[PDB]
């Protein structure tokens, strides 16, 4: 009990790890409502929770498909404390591919989950934190949300959108007690990439470039990808702040890339640097 | 004429003005297909085309509703010259109000017109450009796309999505001889805002208050700082002119001190406080 937390997308990767990290906190002060798109996939979560030995009642899972506003309401109605102190917007999908090759459904789907879904959670939940003048909104950051990456145009679009959405609300919410923070992450070892996935819809040059990008991402992800457990610690950090900043970074690694991006509004610099980073 | 320009959102504001500025060019080098979401509202385009006297055959309008891919294909197939030298993705929409007060179809249209709508345009026009090894794609920027503005949360999300889409595509296109640039705009006197909004029920009194506090400020800013749809149109020309154009063209320096401010603060709270003070004193 105390500190009701409600996290989205906890079947795996980040959701699952922060769920049980929070529920197994030595302080025992968190009540965790791990929500998932489909409960039948909750095996691992529970096994992890069970393996960690969490106070009974410290974990509860609800079904919440962030792309359905009815699902959202319902789960909210299932939070018995009638309050959420920490709201975690963590679900999201990637989408890779030459822009001309991406399909309408995939595009829409990405935007609906990553952006539109955070919008739904907040509408359903800001109100009562604002009214209670207390609440903490933590949103899962992503680096392809801070800078453009070749072949991930739509993913990046949907990921920059969260920044924008988040940045607008913090400008407002400051005064109401509610604090929003993004936990920005680089590659992380989750279920993410395995799910993320042309010849007939792209031209020979983009095609070969695609394949060249592809190969490299995978080698690099494997080299940089952090642990999903490393990332929960950052969410804990932020949520431990007395006055939390709007950005928390899970690694210093992209920092350098970011600064030369910001050091040049025309953007010509980043473009060249990123083209060479990706195609040598 | 020769440079074939294709512009979306030409029933008014920047679309309209860019469309007849180019068409009435002395050089007379451009052919302009000004597309309109609904051709029936093209009378003002024509009257203005007339007012600057675009020679016959310099301007052709078409229906293109960026929300519908069949509309896109059709427009594309009515480009007689079979090629587009400049693609101006301009149609866009605003949405203003407490997040919690915004309607699900409102939030969705804003993302589909603004974000998916440019994704549909490029998917259709880019390929041939890439084949040609030549083309210039200009996208109407927006400052709500570079930094966050209270009570404009979804408008800003859709606008930061055009930056990620265009920057992501720019890293790739670099070596293809295809040029994509964002014309970043601060406030402008177009129809944009008359439609942005006109709450009590859908939000608390505390938020309701801030809302009005914000409308006070924005109205003042538009009033004392907006630019003309034609001031803006000279930037797309500057941008289309440069032989080696950048990703961004700002139509004003105005929010550049505030842009840097943000730029030199990764953690993001300096900008949040400044913006906070700067709007709700
Ligand atoms: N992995 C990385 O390297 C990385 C880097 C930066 C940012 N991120 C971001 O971190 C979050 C992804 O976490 P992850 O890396 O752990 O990915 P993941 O392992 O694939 O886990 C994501 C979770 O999101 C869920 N989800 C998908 N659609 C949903 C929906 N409609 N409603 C509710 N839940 C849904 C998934 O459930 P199902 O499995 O049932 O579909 C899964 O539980 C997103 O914000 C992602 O963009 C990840
Ligand atoms: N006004 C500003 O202060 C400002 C500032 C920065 C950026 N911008 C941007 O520049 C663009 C132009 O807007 P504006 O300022 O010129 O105001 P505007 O006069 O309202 O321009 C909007 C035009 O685009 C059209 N459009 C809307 N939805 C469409 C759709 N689904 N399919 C095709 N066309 C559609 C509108 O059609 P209908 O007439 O039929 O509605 C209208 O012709 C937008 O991207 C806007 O975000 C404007
Ligand atoms: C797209 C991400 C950003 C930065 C990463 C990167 C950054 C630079 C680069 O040359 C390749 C990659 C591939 C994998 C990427 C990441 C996987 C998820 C993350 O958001
Ligand atoms: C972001 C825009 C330019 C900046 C404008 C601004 C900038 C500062 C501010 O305090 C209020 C407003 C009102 C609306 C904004 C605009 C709406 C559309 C445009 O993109």
């Amino acid at each position: 009990a105390r500190t009701v937390v409600l996290i989205t997308g906890c079947s795996s990767g980040i959701g699952l790890h922060l769920a049980v990290r929070l529920a197994s906190d030595p302080s025992q002060s968190f009540k965790v409502y791990a929500t998932l798109r489909d409960l039948k996939t909750q095996g691992r979560l529970w096994e992890a929770a069970r393996a960690l030995a969490c106070p009974p009642g410290s974990l509860e899972t609800l079904q919440l498909d962030v792309r359905d506003s009815k699902s959202v309401a319902a789960a909210r109605e299932r939070v018995t404390e009638g309050r959420v102190d920490v709201l975690v917007c963590n679900a999201g999908l990637g989408l890779l591919g030459p822009l001309e090759a991406l399909g309408e459904d995939a595009v829409a789907s990405v935007l609906d989950v990553n952006v539109v879904g955070t919008v739904r959670m907040l509408q359903a939940f800001l109100p009562d934190m604002k009214r209670r003048g207390s609440g903490r909104v933590l949103v899962t950051g992503s680096v392809g949300g801070l800078m453009g990456l070749p072949f991930n145009d739509v993913y990046c679009a949907s990921k920059f959108a969260l920044e924008g959405l988040c940045e607008s609300l913090a400008v407002l919410l400051l005064p109401f007690g509610v604090h929003l923070s993004l936990i920005e992450c680089g590659p992380v070892h989750t279920a993410f990439m395995e799910k993320v996935l042309v010849l007939d819809r792209t031209d020979i040059h983009t095609f070969h470039r695609f394949y060249q990008y592809l190969a490299l991402s995978k080698q690099v992800f494997r080299e940089a990808a952090q642990n999903p457990e490393e990332v929960a610690e950052v969410f804990l950090t932020a949520l431990r702040a007395p006055k939390p900043t709007l950005r928390y970074f899970t690694t210093e690694r992209f920092l350098p890339l970011l600064r030369m991006r910001l050091d040049d509004p025309s953007g010509s610099n980043y473009v060249t640097a990123m083209h060479r980073e990706v195609f040598g």
